[PDB]
């Protein structure tokens, strides 16, 4: 199909970069796994923000956090229901954060997706933030020379 993945979107995760320098910090590279989660073909979804993985029993609260950390730059990981095309529901424990270059200026925003099937807590939580953090930082790094 179109747009080939590139080696980073190879990279073995859900997750996405937006670009907020264009219309409606869009979606500029997204992973096969993360096409594979949510059903979309790659040329479906760059270009867009990813506000179309909400849907009617996506806590709006939640996402308001989101948004707060956008326009703050800041890290944020919450849990909040998301759609496939299809509209089949997942949980997602998402982790946000802000790629900075070298002089500290916010260049890109790097999320991650941890799909699951219910809301976490406890033990499941901690695993699962540990490796949503832990996949963002080395997204970090994959994104720095992009
Ligand atoms: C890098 C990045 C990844 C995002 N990934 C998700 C996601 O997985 N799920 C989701 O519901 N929103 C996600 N969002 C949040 C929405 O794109 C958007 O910021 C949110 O809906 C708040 O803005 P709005 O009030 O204009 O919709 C992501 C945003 C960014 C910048
Ligand atoms: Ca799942
Ligand atoms: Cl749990």
């Amino acid at each position: 199909g179109e747009f080939l993945a590139t080696t980073l979107e190879r990279i073995e995760k859900n997750f996405v970069i937006t670009d907020p320098r264009l219309p409606d910090n869009p979606i500029i590279f997204a992973s096969d796994s993360f096409l594979q989660l949510t059903e979309y073909s790659r040329e479906e979804i760059l270009g867009r923000n990813c506000r179309f993985l909400q849907g009617p029993e996506t806590d709006r609260a939640t996402v308001r956090k989101i948004r707060d950390a956008i326009d703050n730059q800041t890290e944020v990981t919450v849990q909040l229901i998301n759609y496939t095309k299809s509209g089949k529901k997942f949980w997602n424990l998402f982790h946000l954060q802000p790629m900075r270059d070298q002089k500290g200026d916010v260049q890109y925003f790097i999320g991650v997706q941890l799909d699951g099937t219910e809301h976490v807590r406890d033990a499941a939580e901690r695993e699962g933030v540990m490796l949503i953090k832990k996949t963002a930082e080395n997204i970090d790094e994959a994104a720095k020379e992009l």
